[PDB]
């Protein structure tokens, strides 16, 4: 009767599984990982996910560590190698620089390219007879842009081919062999062991350059850190601006009077933003924790060393805490939702993916002449992919209105 994960649900359609799970008395479920055969635990309410991802004896790093039960295939990282950026900036004593480059001061400094370069792209769509694809003329520019200005460096077409190659085969529950997966992070590693460095030294206020500038103990940070930090900034912030814009510009399309709204009323983007986050569904896998002492929640024993999984999906469709949890409703007041996740934790990126996000989503309401050339059904998706994101968007023109 053990119910294996993931649930496949690669597409935008989310698996009956959650609302099972989540009628389900206990604030957390035995799953079985399907590649490791691991036993983990599984929240899907949103009330279990506050408790869970709020307590300091539940364990990011432990979790992440070679060895730990696991949800996923493959091992995420190198073999041999640490692979934990966050703990490795923790180390360092480098978490200020991580806030200081990623913070409200970094986002004033990028918030003015990232909304020309949106409405750039956008602007060159429009001489588009016919269909055009908002995934590769729209969303890869401006996601390998963010990812180069902000937090690389200067990256060439090459070198931004091979780490988006990477991040889409090493983070997958399935699609490739295990030497594939393994390859993605050796490569992205190798690559990082030679260039961090060089890209750091780059002109512009990237986030790899405040890293390696940084005083630390001993000497310069090492290749190795450096290195770390690379594949962590490519995991965290490459295929998932490209899989959340790709699904969030779906669910606009979707919503054309969700749209034509925020045309006539720009200043409601920020809560259509907010609502993004809640209703498009980003990830297929779950945030995890390591138990590092044995603990009780409503009930349930949770033994030292074994891991809870939160699936953030789930609990932003938990219409315990949000009224028709499947409708897009961008002037929702609340509550706060999961999209970056909860506590400690808490994506470090949020206000640069909001940023990017709201550019994004002006671009759209500026022009409600745009639509989906197809329906949603029509639409194909990368399967196995931890970071949804549909194979093309094709999209036209009813009319140009724009301002
Ligand atoms: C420039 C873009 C981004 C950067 C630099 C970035 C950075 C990071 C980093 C370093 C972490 C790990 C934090 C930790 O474990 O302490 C993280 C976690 C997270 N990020 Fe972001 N991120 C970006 C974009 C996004 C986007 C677009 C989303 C969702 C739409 C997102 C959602 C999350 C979530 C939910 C977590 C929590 C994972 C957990 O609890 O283990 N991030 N991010
Ligand atoms: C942002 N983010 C952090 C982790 C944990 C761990 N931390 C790392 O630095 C390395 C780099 C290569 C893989 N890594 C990890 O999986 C993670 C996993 C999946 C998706 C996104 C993730
Ligand atoms: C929505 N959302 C969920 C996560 C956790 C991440 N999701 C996965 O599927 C993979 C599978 C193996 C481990 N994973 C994780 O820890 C996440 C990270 C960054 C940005 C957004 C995120
Ligand atoms: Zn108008």
């Amino acid at each position: 009767a053990t119910l294996t994960y993931p649930f496949h649900d690669w597409s935008q359609e989310l698996s009956p599984r959650y609302a099972q799970l989540r009628a389900s008395d206990a604030p957390v479920c035995p799953v079985v990982s399907e590649g490791t055969g691991d036993h983990l635990w599984l929240a899907t309410r949103y009330a279990a996910a506050v408790e869970l991802l709020e307590d300091p004896r539940l364990s990011s790093e432990a979790a992440i560590a070679s060895g730990a039960p696991r949800q996923e295939p493959v091992e995420l990282r190198a073999p041999g190698t640490r692979a934990d950026g966050v703990a490795m900036l923790r180390e360092a004593g480098l978490r200020s620089v991580l806030a200081d480059g990623l913070g409200p001061r970094a986002v004033r400094r990028h918030q003015g390219w990232i909304n020309d370069l949106a409405e750039t792209l956008m602007s060159a769509l429009a001489s588009r007879e016919g269909t055009f694809d908002l995934a590769a003329d729209f969303v890869e520019p401006l996601s390998s842009a963010l990812v180069s200005r902000t937090l690389l460096g200067e990256l060439s077409a090459d070198e931004r081919d091979l780490l988006a190659h990477c991040a889409d085969t090493g983070l997958r529950f399935c699609g490739v062999t295990h030497e594939e997966q393994v390859h993605a992070f050796t490569q992205m590693h190798e690559f990082f062991l030679e260039h961090a460095r060089r890209l750091a030294g780059t002109p512009g206020e990237h986030l790899l350059k405040l890293i390696a500038e940084a005083p630390v103990d001993h000497g310069p940070l090492s290749d190795e850190a450096l290195a770390e930090a690379g594949s962590l900034l490519v995991v965290a912030g490459f295929p998932t601006s490209s899989g959340f814009l790709c699904g969030a510009l779906l669910t606009l399309l979707r919503h054309p009077d969700a749209v034509q709204e925020l045309h006539a009323h720009p200043e409601r983007v920020p809560s259509a933003v907010e609502e993004l986050l809640r209703y498009t569904p980003l990830s297929t896998g779950s945030v995890k924790r390591m138990a590092t002492e044995d603990l009780e929640i409503d009930g349930v024993r949770i033994k030292v060393g074994e891991v809870v999984m939160v699936s953030l999906e789930a609990v932003n469709h938990d219409p315990d805490a949000f009224e028709d949890p499947d409708v897009f409703r961008p002037g929702r007041e609340g509550p706060m939702h999961f999209g970056f996740g909860r506590g400690r934790h808490f994506c470090p990126g949020n206000r640069l993916a909001r940023c990017v996000i709201e550019a994004t989503v002006r671009a759209v309401a500026r022009r409600p002449g745009l639509r989906l050339a197809v329906a949603p059904e029509e639409i194909s998706w990368h399967e196995g992919l931890f970071f949804r994101r549909p194979r093309a968007i094709p999209a036209t023109w009813h009319h140009h209105h724009h301002h």
